[PDB]
RNA sequence: GUUUGGAGAGUUUGAUCCUGGCUCAGGACGAACGCUGGCGGCGUGCUUAACACAUGCAAGUCGAACGGAAAGGCCC
């Protein structure tokens, strides 16, 4: 099942000498709740084929969220194209605390538990694009122990650690459960 | 050491991206105003003229400091 979330359309319209040509844009967001996520901007001359065209580019588009938990790993700042997000991990429960372009890339994400501030431009795509790359900048605690050559205890706080133990569990239960 | 904690939207253009102001959704009050109005608990009430003030109260008490004797009391 994949979840899709359309975050805007925009209808745009070259000119000619005959008047205006109008077309349309939708940005799509499409994702599996389980860290996939993938961005398509799609555009044709009526909404659902744009919207169609989108799905696709997103799907072409696919890339994994380090997830520890429900959460991101440690607080990141992306920007493009003076799209500024800043993200941090939020304790379980917390919830989506994001604006509305960065909530549809990060429930696509399946992160449960956030904080997102959007802080330079408001333009629809050019936040999703800076999330995108605050996105891509988290890194996994297994591959800062690899890169230094430490062991992970030596690299890792104890309590994300411990967070990722609490999250292994939950994994082999649903493993225990649906191959029961 | 460390989680207990940050949401945005509209509006410049034929269309676009940026910059940038304006506006809105939240919360608060020693409040006022409009419509409406059942009860109780606990608070609270001149923000203006340190403007002017009728009337009554808001500082007395001690006979174990003292001479005394108007009111009571008791004794002729
Ligand atoms: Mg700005
Ligand atoms: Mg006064």
């Amino acid at each position: 099942n994949y979840i899709e979330r359309v975050v805007s359309i925009n209808r745009v319209s070259k000119v000619v000498k005959g008047g205006r040509r109008f077309s349309f844009t939708a940005l799509v967001i499409v994702g599996d709740g389980k860290g996939m996520v993938g961005v398509g901007y799609g555009k044709a001359k009526e909404v659902p084929a744009a919207i169609a065209k989108g799905v696709e580019e997103a799907r072409k588009n696919f890339f994994r969220v380090p997830l520890i938990g429900s959460t991101i790993t440690h607080p990141v700042q992306g920007e493009a194209a003076a799209g500024v997000v800043m993200l941090r991990p939020a304790s379980p429960g917390t919830g989506v605390i994001a604006g509305g372009a960065a909530r549809a890339v990060l429930e696509c994400a399946g992160v449960h538990d956030i904080l997102a501030k959007s802080l330079g431009s408001d333009n629809a795509i050019n936040v999703v694009h800076a999330t995108v790359a605050a996105l891509k900048l988290l890194q996994r605690p297994e591959e800062v122990a690899a890169r230094r050559g430490l062991p992970i205890e030596d690299v890792a706080p104890a309590g994300m650690l411990k967070a990722r133990r609490e999250s292994e569990a939950l994994a082999a239960a649903a493993a225990r459960e649906g191959s029961a």
